[PDB]
């Protein structure tokens, strides 16, 4: 002992190099200072008592990390003080531990005992027998056996046998309750423990961390809750894992399933921008590449590939991994062996054998400020995920675009329900209104009914990455009662212009007469509408009644028609321009101006803007759009330049099922998208657009 | 020649060492890349049509820049290129100009003719005067009376004699004018021009330069304006100024009135926080010290003192002056000389002789990232002054807190009315509503009415700064008819917590029964309120009909009555929470939380949170309240600490006109603030508060307990 997550040659290489890292040493004296600050204050152990982000929640954090840091250091530096911290914890949580029942402060979860739900409660199983493997070393028999029948035995017992519903659940809740279980196990030498944690409390393999393994991602190393939940369980993913390698290297689990935890690791990486995960599904916005699973995570697979590409992450994300892995990171940096991490558009299967729907990211351009195309053809993603079958999200110039809210909570703010998820994360978040994705008749894709959803996918129809333009093409068949639609979404590389814009086609057919709303959420500033909005007559009302509408304020509507129209908006430097039109034999068309903000009492809901599209009483419509980076603003210098739009209008026709779209530029030439849905790579096509005959072969066309 | 901002002497200096200055070396090469650029597209001097914004206003933007970017660069590298562009560049100047009548696209201010307002055609002639000094050595003699006669004096003759209205003026566009007419006297070498720059001309010193110096800036040197039209007049100022000293320097303008464009400088330094001016009056958010006024003035005032304390902000600004003052600074950081410039409280008297009111600037706690708190005591400012007499705005962690919402204005936006100010300006941006300051009958102060306005001027009571607190008391007895109002404004360092407070204390007396409602306009997200909302039954109508009110949805009231309530909200990494009561004979109490977008077809104004304080049918009220920044919250870590307020209550006391304030806190101490607003030091001063008695000495005292 230490044999875990550290092994005892892991501490005699730390020991005897960490000082000579800079990048290593800077995070250990920092963790340092810090843990001397708290142990400063005197060993805290307070009765359980508060919910989420409360002081007694926030305190058992500080000390499950305090027992991993305590006991790391101890190893390190061989200093008793931090030895008897870490055993002054443990032997205070020993003997308050037996004589605990449920939370007081319990919610609708599974409730722990040291904290409101049982999910933290791994979390600090997790972190304190890391502490308790490398404490074992200074410890007499009497304390040992103190401490292993006073909590980790008991927790242990807690999280596993007595909560069924969790550590059998295929979801990242199981995967945590597995690892601390499985974790305890191998410190403690125990063998049930373990066998429970890899194959499930009846050892068959249908619930456990194998099979997690082989449900959860998909062979690319997507995991199916989305980004923001990727990046939670890949800590007791990558975490178990290494514990099993050290104890049980025969098992090869960093090859298993053709080494899908290596997968993981980099798909995380590759699920961001500019350092912040998608924020698709239950997500928030501020979580980005540093945060610790990554970190750990990615100085595992370091020290496993030599991949020096990562170097360049590990960088950007500022902090080492205090382990002997994060030893090998530190020491190839400060040889200088750093590469470019390479982000690149890539299809992302969803489900375990990738053919349940998929996430397409586009990227184009150089550097960090790159455009990125999010199109979110995912299957569910089970209760975290949103009603948004082929929703997308863009992002430019270092900005968030054309955006998805995430979930409605403030972690660990107590006054915000204990940092849980508020009432609104299902009334809001979760609704398809709040999303860049078609709305038929003011209800949710699967009527909001997370049952309906978790059994259909969206249909991949296309994916093409070239030079010349990018797509992502999928189909919806299954969301509403006789309705089907299809999307597609290209990022074209037109040479005459300073940036790749944005092609939508959205096409829905339904059986009966229908409202069809199609939002925009964008980050910025309005500079003008080419229509003319109805005055509002100084008052805002509830946009609608139900499954998000409620939430809404109507500002401004505004009637369309024929024509293509365009809302202007400049966000930093740039300015964005929204050209759209809808072919549709309704006349009922209009645009709705929308602010966030109703029927939200706590004030736990943002500002926010919407553009929607409507049309009324319509079998069939062709949204069409054309999104166009634009111009420079310099406010420092106070120079602009071409702060119009370069789009003079766009047009669309339809004919046998096929598609043409023509973005006039106003300079005179003009772009023409073709889509014809037939895969086939050598069919030929004919549209008749009024006048000129448009032909081309394949799926999908553009010419400049 | 060169003989204006940069001399003879200057170019052998920046010939002989500007490659050994690395900062200085890749400003001036970037410069020469992007003037190289320019130049492959050929000499495009258009007919003027756009306003602001629009394409022949930002080529003739483009065109001013590589005039003077082009002379300098010939001078620097002997290159014949540069000499030639911006010789045919100003040919085309001279072929177009003479022809040219007013601006097609201008609006209500003076039109130019290159420009839909003679203020750019002011900043243009400033700059291509330059590049004109630059290369006229190396012109022939018909080049030189070509441009001479075809666009410099015309011009000159356009902006001064021809337009009396501006010229003579006592306002940042008169100073624009002026340095304009005057740099090109110097370099023609028109004594004439000169002499009516800097005294106007009728040449009697009623208007002109020399004015416009002993007006315009108090003896502190605080721009009457205000700090974004402090530092766009600055270059005019500095500029001209400049020209002044490298060809008469024997009327040392440098020393004129006590050194009063030196101190301009500073001053422009702290009308900052984080590196961006101070958002009063008209003024745009995104303006910050790396703007090349600053940049230019900053160099100068360097080569003139020596004060190393100013190279700390050149490295802040990340941008350097090309010119002979500039490779000084270049210089200095290069050697290390480098000293932190100190930020500090100050009190800026307003109006010519500093008595017209003041602005203060209350800083506390240490780093760049330390509390700011700004007391806006001053007098109008003129045309572009806001309707908020005794407002504040607090900065702290980086950011703004409590908020100046500056101009409706979209700068070189075109499609947003040519870049100028938009209608809501007026009827939004400089109403009283619009600010964290007291609202009488829901009218502006002195009912929204300039001419009036500019009649008065806030009294200031107090000013203090030490290290225990911060203090600023004004009255305002001339906002409205029969009302008089006072503002007491403190950061107090409380050593057990972890930042400053803000103490405010707003007293308000009016001779009939009126409503009184007192804005915060904060930056970030609601946490929680003490009080309970009215639910507005999913409808939220337009807050009033007049005076800025048109403007906000009422989103919820709530009421209130005797006893201190809270709002907390999260900004960053940090919460803030703001105490609050309000002693008042009525009972007619309430909190208003109102959003703006109200009579905005076009989209001109931003999305914006208040918390309105009203109290209705009163004829006094005392509004006092504490604004805390406390806790933290790591997004990245996941953690969160000190997240509630560490303020119990507030409690207020009053008693032959004195103040007391207690702020109970959570760990049993409390801190007292007492106001006798007496300013004899040695007065003792006794308040009972109940059976509980509070003695102090002097205007003011803060005490924990
Ligand atoms: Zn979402
Ligand atoms: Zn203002």
């Amino acid at each position: 002992h230490p044999n875990l997550i550290v092994t005892e040659q892991d501490v005699a290489n730390i020991a005897a190099s960490w000082e000579s890292y800079d990048a290593y040493a800077e995070q250990l004296n920092a963790d340092k200072t810090n843990l001397d600050a708290f142990m400063a204050e005197g060993v805290v152990v307070p009765m359980p008592k508060d919910a989420g982000g409360g002081y007694t929640h926030e305190q058992h954090k500080r000390n499950y990390k305090a027992i991993r840091n305590a006991g790391f250091l101890y190893q390190v530096t061989g200093d008793e003080k931090y030895l008897t911290f870490a055993k002054d914890l443990l032997l205070a949580y020993a003997k308050m531990y037996p004589s605990l029942g449920e939370h007081p402060n319990r919610k609708e979860q599974s409730p722990g005992r040291l904290f409101w739900q049982s999910l933290n409660e791994a979390v600090w199983l997790v972190y304190s027998i890391q502490g308790y493997d490398a404490i074992i070393d200074g410890l007499a028999a009497e304390e040992k056996q103190e401490i292993e029948s006073g909590v980790f035995l008991p927790m242990a017992k807690f999280l596993s046998v007595e909560s069924p519903e969790t550590f059998n659940k295929i979801h990242n809740l199981g995967t945590w309750a597995v690892a601390a279980v499985g974790m305890t196990g191998y410190v403690l030498g125990n063998d049930e423990l373990v066998e429970i944690s890899l194959m499930g409390l009846d050892k068959t393999g249908k619930a456990g961390f194998m099979k997690q393994l082989d449900k959860l991602f998909s062979p690319d190393g997507y995991y199916t809750e989305g980004p923001y939940y990727q990046r939670y369980a890949l800590m007791p993913f990558i975490w178990f894992a290494k514990a099993i390698e050290t104890n049980e290297p025969e098992r090869k689990i960093f090859e298993y399933r053709n080494n899908i935890l290596l997968k993981a690791v980099y798909t995380t990486i590759d699920l961001s921008y500019a350092g912040y995960f998608f924020p698709i599904n239950d997500a928030l916005k501020d979580k980005g590449i540093d945060t610790v699973e990554l970190v750990h995570a990615l100085a595992i697979v370091y020290s496993i590939t030599g991949d020096n590409t990562l170097l360049d992450i590990a960088q950007e994300q500022g902090r080492i991994s205090l382990t002997g892995d994060g030893l090998k990171v530190a020491k190839a940096v400060g040889e200088g062996l750093t590469q470019p991490y390479n982000y690149r558009s890539i299809l992302l299967g969803d489900g375990a054998d990738g053919d349940q729907g998929a996430l397409s990211i586009h990227r184009l351009g150089e550097g960090h400020n790159h455009m990125a195309l999010v199109a979110k053809n995912t299957s569910q993603g089970m209760g975290h995920g949103h009603f948004d079958k082929l929703n997308w999200l863009l992002y430019d110039n270092g900005n968030e675009i054309v955006t998805d809210y995430g979930a409605a909570r403030y972690l660990n703010v107590e006054a915000k329900y204990g940092g849980h998820y508020l009432a609104e994360n299902n009334t809001w978040a979760k609704q398809t209104i709040a999303h860049n994705t078609l709305v038929v008749n003011e209800q949710s894709h699967f009527y909001g009914d997370v049952t309906t959803a978790d059994l259909h996918h969206p249909e991949v129809l296309s994916f093409y990455s070239g030079e010349d333009y990018q797509l992502s093409s999928a189909k919806e068949a299954n969301a509403y009662d006789g309705v089907e639609f299809v999307r597609s979404m290209l990022l074209v590389n037109v040479p005459s212009l300073e940036h790749p814009i944005v092609v939508d086609v959205l096409n829905v057919s339904a059986d009966k007469a229908s409202t069809f709303d199609l939002p925009l959420y964008f980050n910025g500033q309005i500079i003008d509408f080419s229509f003319k909005v109805k005055d509002n007559k100084n008052v805002m009302k509830m946009l609608g009644k139900r499954n998000g509408y409620q939430h809404l304020w109507l500002r401004n509507t505004a009637p369309v028609g024929d024509a293509s129209e365009r809302a202007t908006w400049i966000l930093d430097d740039r300015f964005y321009s929204y050209a759209f039109v809808t072919s549709t034999p309704s006349k009922k068309q209009n645009v709705l101006i929308a602010e966030l903000g109703a029927n939200d009492p706590n004030y736990n809901l943002r500002q926010q803007q919407v553009l929607i599209r409507r049309v009324e009483k319509a079998k069939q419509a062709s949204f069409v759009s054309v999104l166009e980076p634009h111009g420079k603003y310099d406010g420092s210098l106070e120079t602009t330049s071409g702060a119009y739009s370069n789009v003079k209008s766009v047009k669309h026709v339809s004919e046998n099922g096929k598609d043409v779209v023509v973005v006039d530029l106003k300079d005179g030439s003009n772009v023409v998208v073709a889509l014809s849905y037939n895969a086939n790579s050598e069919q030929v096509h004919k549209v008749n657009a009024g006048e000129e005959a448009i032909e081309w072969k394949g799926f999908s066309s553009v010419v400049v």
